[PDB]
């Protein structure tokens, strides 16, 4: 059969144990992930400045099922390469543009271009992982994407803290893109993923690759479309097989119902703390929007920090248990507070309560399915979680007039299904 690879793998990457070559990939991979959240940021907060800004996520999810497809049979490293490069150039023209029309295809394609960034990123890092460190280490990983958040935000407010509606988006945009152009430049020096070559048959290659990562680990101590469009298909319907078929419907639960309550959140936070400020002026009778929630993604990463030491202490299936219970008492008891200083101390405890379930689900994800798909599935779910950030940003974005229990309880609700459906995933032995 073809399963008896990973055991002899494991057993390599056990004996080179762990070295710098994980770390330096870490790095080179945490720069795409920063570039990522920065894209993300952009698109959430930034951009609508008319909150029209969700065709950039559709583009973002098309760019993410697509290379989520083409990673197991293209590679990590040319798959991430090709995303990064069309972010980078797209992201980058995307400051001479001259307007709305054409500014908003070249985010649209960006995104497009950006969408495989955490799914090649955590898988292609999940590679070169030894196991009984892995969730730490994936844990860890994660928070490039927070960096990428803080250091969008901090830029947009030194440099653009105002209103689209001489040239501002120009170099702001300019000084964005400058992560993705980095990622690129450090990760043309990377071997493609061995398993990946192993997968392919190519054991000659994958061998050469492992033996190189050793070296580098002792320093201390026109028709092609058709086959390649049908293939795709062979890895994704093949996760809705026998084998993995519950596996997939409830991780497709859990990352739908715990992304739309958290970018739901994300985006309600600042709306609710705005109105309540206008609701203090009219007591009396954007220069602040990237200091809140950029205090939230600087507060998140003690939470992932948390998260990420206990990752493998305690469990990868109890964390994410006991995050998402935490995460939707943490949005039952959001109501509670009723300021601005007190909001703003809640949504950073949330994110904070919320990052934890994150990452245990990230680590889950990239376990529980083979080398194979652990690519495709993982793109699969990301663009299903971009559908539900989709869904709950323009839910949460309506609920202004309306009372904030409303939302409150839709997040509950959204965050219970989220926890059942964890909880009710299988075990760690897969
Ligand atoms: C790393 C990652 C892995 N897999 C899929 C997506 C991602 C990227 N993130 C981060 C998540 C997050 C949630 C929070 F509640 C926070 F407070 C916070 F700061 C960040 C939301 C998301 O989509």
């Amino acid at each position: 059969e073809r399963e008896e690879l990973a055991q002899q793998y494991e057993a390599i990457l056990r004996e080179c144990g762990h070295g710098r070559f994980q770390w330096t990939l870490y790095f080179v991979l945490g720069l795409a992930l920063m570039a990522d959240g920065v894209e993300v940021f952009v698109v959430g907060f930034v951009l609508p400045s008319g909150m029209l800004g969700l065709i950039v996520y559709l583009g973002m999810m098309v760019g993410a099922f697509l290379w989520g497809g083409l990673a197991d049979r293209l590679g990590r490293r040319q798959c991430l390469l090709i995303s990064l490069s069309v972010n980078s150039v797209f992201a980058f023209f995307s400051s001479f543009v001259q307007g709305y029309g054409t500014f908003l295809f070249c985010r649209l394609l960006s995104g497009v271009g950006i969408g495989g960034s955490i799914p090649i990123v955590f898988s292609y890092f999940s590679e070169f992982l030894a196991q009984e460190k892995r969730g730490e280490h994936l844990s860890w990983l994660c928070m490039f994407w927070m960096i990428g958040g803080v250091y969008a935000a901090a830029m947009a407010w030194a440099i653009i803290p105002h209103y689209g509606w001489f040239h501002s988006w120009r170099v702001f945009v300019l000084v964005c893109a400058f992560p993705s152009v980095f990622a690129i430049g450090a990760l043309t020096t990377q071997p493609e993923s061995p398993r990946f070559f192993l997968e392919n048959g190519k054991h000659d290659e994958a061998w050469m690759v492992l033996k190189q990562v050793h070296d580098t680990n002792m320093r201390a101590k026109g028709v092609r479309a058709l086959s390649l469009g049908g293939q795709v298909w062979g890895n994704f319907l093949s996760c809705f097989g026998p084998e993995y078929r519950r596996i997939t419907l409830m991780m497709m639960g859990v990352w739908f119902t715990m992304s739309f309550s958290y970018y739901g959140l994300t985006v309600w936070f600042p709306d609710m703390i705005r109105h309540l400020q206008a609701v203090d002026y009219a007591s009396r009778t954007a220069y602040m929007v990237y200091f809140v929630s950029f205090l939230g993604t600087l507060a998140v990463l003690p939470g992932n920090i948390v998260s990420a030491l206990l990752m493998d202490k305690i469990g990868r299936l109890r964390m994410l248990a006991g995050s998402s219970v935490m995460s939707c008492v943490s949005c039952f008891f959001l109501s509670f507070g009723n300021s601005e200083s007190a909001m703003i101390a809640l949504l950073c405890l949330f994110g904070g309560v919320s990052i934890a379930s994150w990452n245990a689900l990230d680590v889950l994800t990239v376990e529980l399915y083979p080398s194979d798909k652990r690519t495709t599935a993982f793109g699969f779910l990301n663009a299903l979680c971009k559908l539900a950030a989709v869904l709950g940003i323009s839910i949460f974005t309506s609920f202004v007039g309306i009372t904030k229990a409303a939302p409150i309880l839709f997040a509950s609700a959204a965050l219970a299904l989220g926890s059942s459906l964890a909880l009710k995933l299988p075990e760690t032995r897969g």
